[PDB]
């Protein structure tokens, strides 16, 4: 069949060995259909994640300050020391979770890694999600936070980033800034972005059962897309920003992996950006699934992701 | 459950639909193990490729001149229209063919595309191959041709590129220049390089039966590696340049695709280059198999490859 990737770090090999190869069958059949089933999936998953966040916060020694910005919950994450290159810049993090998971403290996982590994202050947006708040609630929240932080720091001193759903939301958001004539962030990061909610990217098929994190589109992933979308067609560019326009995008850093089910959508975004004359850096990791650099963040591969992101953003300071 | 990639061009869809792709079992089914077999296989395959070349020549209207450079056959390819930015620059092409295919006129397939689409004079090296001339004959040939051309043009006015085996050979060649303190070419291109002759890259397993050009390692591909290597262990860095040092490499453009069995080798090379401070641009195409931009060159995808390569190299003139 398929061995653990032989050329990856021994640390990452150990990480992969410790999860059983989960079941495509069991992932496909897991689909909430009632309000109580969605609520409990979300609440139980978030409770599990909150413990990880507490440990990470203590480990890296970051401060986490709970704010309200124009009615949006935001957590400001400050590392023990800051990189001099990022003086007077800040980073706005848009978390992932397939548009249904990781509200509250669980939202700040990547935000902690960014703050600590880049040495930059991070504002992680705790945006609204279905079932209660489907599209466009999350987009409205990001807009309202950016309007405040852009006035306080200047657009050209703001970096933004997000993984997975947060990456897709970010692309949709920047598309909206551009079509409304509003100044964009200096540079952005999209980690394995959910750039198309439909089952269109080839790797959704070919890395089914290979991506150890997403596993398949056909269970909660597609169902989470439909819940977020409501009666909006899934090809609407603010749901699926691959279908929007990338003209005038700020320089973008895109991360994915050879086993990632969102490999295709990440490279589709890269291609459409380059065709629009956008500056991009694509960084694809051997052997890596969707967001593996988050899931297994104490690996050389994870360190590499944030090292290369730092080098990229430093270039625009 | 593996549909034709839905977002690729109509032209590339027609190309994939109409191609009769061998099963993995067929491609394993057999493999030359004697002289009759290797010579028969090579001749038959080369005959078909010769047809493609004669037709591409006619279609693109390039001029081909037959050269002998220190006993090495080289074909000089001049397009009907030259790009002004490439005045006094030339390109050296190192063809692919798994180190056994496409000697003779068949060798110039990518050289034609490069000459026409970049508008640059191309020297395509017709290097010696097994079974008659195993490693290091091809590498010696490239060495000889570069010495003469570098004298003629200056190294900073030479670009070099290669696809598949030719890409691997070019990486090995450039490592050798650097360890001997010899001035390297200005910038280089490696298209889906064979950077590791062992079955190590994860995509050799995961894109088995998905990559429509290579299909599987475990047929003629792995056999061709062993024929080329002879009794040299496959991890020798001049066979498998992923195991060499990429420090001081010139800026490199790397191309691959999400279905490519050499996706992994390509991104492994990219990661070692970036870790060694090398400037790279990585361009991954949705839905594309090994060298699909050559096999199906009359597609928007293929045009995009060379458009992006041209942009990259023009930046270094
Ligand atoms: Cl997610
Ligand atoms: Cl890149
Ligand atoms: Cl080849």
């Amino acid at each position: 069949e398929v061995p653990i990737p032989q050329s990856i770090s021994a640390e990452f090999k150990a990480a992969l060995a410790q999860y059983p190869t989960p079941s495509v069958e069991e992932a496909r059949s897991f689909v909430p259909t009632t309000a109580a089933q969605w609520r409990d999936y979300v609440q139980a998953t978030n409770k599990m994640q909150k413990t990880k966040i507490k440990n990470m916060r203590k480990h890296y020694g970051v401060t986490v300050e709970l704010l309200d910005i124009k009615g949006v919950t935001v957590r400001k994450i400050t590392p023990k020391s800051l990189s001099p290159e990022f003086k007077d810049h800040v980073y706005i993090d848009i978390h992932g979770g397939a548009y249904v998971l990781f509200a509250g403290l669980p939202s700040i996982e990547e935000g902690i890694l960014i703050a600590h590994r880049l040495g930059i202050v991070v504002y992680s947006v705790d945006y609204r999600m279905p079932p209660a708040y489907p599209f466009p609630a999350a987009l409205d929240d990001v807009k309202h936070v950016y309007r405040v932080l852009s006035q306080q720091y200047d657009a050209n001193h703001i970096f933004m980033g997000g993984t997975s759903a947060g990456g897709g939301l970010l692309l949709a958001f920047v598309q909206g800034l551009i079509e409304n004539g509003v100044a964009t962030p200096r540079a952005i990061y999209a980690g394995t972005p959910w750039a198309d909610l439909t089952k269109t990217g080839d790797s959704l098929y070919t890395n089914e059962g290979i991506d150890r994190i997403l596993i398949t589109y056909d269970g909660t992933l597609g169902a989470s897309a439909r819940l977020y979308a409501g009666n909006t067609p899934l090809t609407h560019p603010k749901l699926s920003p691959i279908y929007g326009d990338f003209t005038d995008f700020p320089p973008t850093f895109l991360v994915t992996g050879t086993r990632d089910m969102f490999l295709s959508d990440t490279v589709r975004v890269n291609r459409k950006m380059r065709d629009a004359g956008v500056t991009t850096v694509l960084d694809v990791y051997e052997g890596l699934s969707h967001a593996d650099y988050l899931v297994s963040h104490q690996t050389p591969e994870s360190q590499s992701v944030y090292r290369q992101l730092k080098r990229f953003l430093v270039g625009f300071t």
